[PDB]
């Protein structure tokens, strides 16, 4: 019944992006999070310090796939979301597979609040989607004028964002390799509606305790099975997996 | 950096107990959990539901090998506990190894709040332990006069159960091998107090969303680095891994 997973094979620059390649067509929502072995998605509240080796060449070649990037306003804030850094090789690749030069960042907000003033529009090389409701939208579009491209992601309920709609505005632009990479609340969201293809999830061997919450958060409920489509490794322990949606 | 894991070996009846030995000497505290991707310990409120083909193999396997079982009050209940049942193979292979047929049964409680109508007492082959606090362990002891042995583990506070000392008490009684199963209190506990050796994690291919906890819950935060011993799958897609703390 079981068996042992051994390291049988070393990864190189070019090998990776093919265990990590987005289906030729589609849209495609795959989320990337790190975690530690207890399930905590934070340290001292960002993710950052459980990070690998592995971890940050996983994270920018999961960003360089991306035709976009979708995060919760929440994660933007915390993480310090500044613009979609490519490095030329970065960009090199992305328009070799036909793509901008640099991922497109998406922020989902349902209040729409976003200041004018918000870091996320300043650092960047392109200006930022915002995926927002249909009631919020024009005054969002309005007072974000020139910082961003505000996009109503309602479904029905016009004060909610509907996030099968989210994907497909995205999908409607091109951006169909979508990427999220946070917050919980977000995934939570994603993963309540059944719109995550993939979790690549990096498993960092480390227990944090009880404090840290999820990398999901929020009163979803569900059970979705997924399949291991690979798990990486690196000397450190981590475990660098990818699951897909049954 | 990276390297693809890939299952390079059939693990049969017999060398899978290699893989979960304890040291040869020495305390050893194992915790056995499951979760989902997303670092759920619970579904509907139990475990149950997510584990594996592989994951009674190994919980039973586990149990095998543990001199003693250490399980919170709330798992109890709430998992239903009665006597660690062990099948004839497995009475065999632990007399095989010098040990008590079936593994004692340890129920840590702070409160020491144990109804002696509690359900953990009632069906089981032997008198489980209750590790308890210096404060009320007197009054628990004769509460459960018959049923239980009840253990102070008090460090410093008698309020209190310190977790090495809960640790030291097994040991002094033989039960070096100790295998916690739950829950994510008391996981949480040894978490925050350094005195878990080993995580063996099922990680179980879904996600649950936001609602369930973390297999430990409580406010330690840690950064315990542990080091990957094994990763064992399944078809279906289960990670069984087994951490040991650095
Ligand atoms: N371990 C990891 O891999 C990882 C990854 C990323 C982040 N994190 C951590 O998680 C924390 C942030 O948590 P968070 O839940 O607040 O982040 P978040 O999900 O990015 O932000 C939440 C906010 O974004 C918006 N949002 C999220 N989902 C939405 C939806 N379906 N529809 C409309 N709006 C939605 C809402 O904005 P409005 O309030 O404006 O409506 C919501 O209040 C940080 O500590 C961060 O470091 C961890
Ligand atoms: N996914 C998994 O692998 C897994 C495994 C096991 C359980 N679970 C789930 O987790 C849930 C139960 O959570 P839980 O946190 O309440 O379980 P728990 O840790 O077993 O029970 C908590 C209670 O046990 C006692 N306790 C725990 N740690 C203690 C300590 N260090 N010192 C003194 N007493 C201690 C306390 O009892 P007193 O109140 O009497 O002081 C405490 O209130 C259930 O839903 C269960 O199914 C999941």
């Amino acid at each position: 019944p079981l068996r042992l997973l051994s390291s049988v094979h070393y990864l190189t620059d070019g090998e990776l992006p093919q265990l990590y390649d987005y289906p030729d067509d589609g849209t495609w929502l795959r989320a990337n999070f790190i975690s530690s072995l207890d399930g905590g998605a934070t340290v001292d509240g960002t993710s950052g310090a459980m990070a690998g080796p592995g971890d940050r060449f996983v994270f920018n070649l999961l960003r360089e796939l991306a035709d976009v990037i979708v995060v919760g306003v929440g994660t933007v804030r915390i993480e310090g979301y500044s613009g979609v850094r490519m490095g030329v090789v970065q960009r090199q690749h992305r328009q070799a597979r036909g793509q901008s030069e640099v991922p497109q960042l998406a922020i989902v907000t349902r209040s729409g609040r976003l200041d004018r003033d918000m870091a996320v529009f300043t650092r960047t090389e392109m200006a930022p989607l915002v995926l927002t409701t249909t009631a919020v939208a024009d005054d969002t579009r309005q007072r974000l004028a020139g910082l961003a491209e505000v996009i109503a992601c309602s479904g029905d309920d016009p004060g909610t964002v509907d996030e099968a709609v989210l994907v497909s505005q995205l999908a409607a632009r091109g951006l169909r390799r979508i990427l999220t990479e946070g917050g919980p609340t977000l995934l939570g969201t994603f993963v309540e509606r059944d719109v995550l293809d993939e979790l690549c999830l990096t498993i960092a061997p480390y227990v944090v305790g009880g404090l840290a919450r999820r990398i999901v958060t929020g009163p979803g409920q569900v059970l979705t099975r997924m399949r291991c489509a690979h798990v990486l490794t690196d000397d450190s322990g981590y475990l660098y997996t990818r699951y897909v949606k049954t």
